[PDB]
């Protein structure tokens, strides 16, 4: 599913991501834009043999099981395919764990490089939330 911008904002808010660990909703929308283009089906192989999955490009080394990443820890206790669903629940729950890991949203490279320090509220402008 490719979410609309405000559609994704509303889903993320309903799931309790807005202000989660101090990250306002626009941070999450911005991260999802650059990680996945709001596409739940997005996948990308990493150099180390792991793969990133879903709207927030969650990695198969630490977080989910994809059956092909040796040494995977599956800390979210989910198949990586669950992160591709049109229902973002599993991605949100796992993102909450990731953002609580110690480095906040710096866990998302695209957030660090393209969202952090910018006017992230722009990402939710116009939306009815
Ligand atoms: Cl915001
Ligand atoms: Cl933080």
């Amino acid at each position: 599913k490719v979410f609309g911008r405000c559609e994704l904002a509303a889903a993320m808010k309903r799931h309790g991501l807005d202000n989660y660990r101090g990250y306002s909703l626009g941070n999450w929308v911005c991260a999802a834009k650059f990680e996945s283009n709001f596409n739940t089906q997005a996948t990308n192989r990493n150099t180390d043999g792991s793969t990133d999955y879903g709207i927030l490009q969650i990695n198969s080394r630490w977080w989910c099981n994809d059956g092909r990443t040796p040494g995977s820890r599956n800390l979210c206790n989910i198949p990586c395919s669950a992160l591709l669903s049109s229902d973002i629940t599993a991605s949100v729950n796992c993102a909450k764990k990731i953002v609580s890991d110690g480095n906040g949203m710096n866990a998302w490279v695209a957030w660090r490089n393209r969202c952090k320090g910018t006017d992230v509220q722009a990402w939710i402008r116009g939306c009815r939330l």
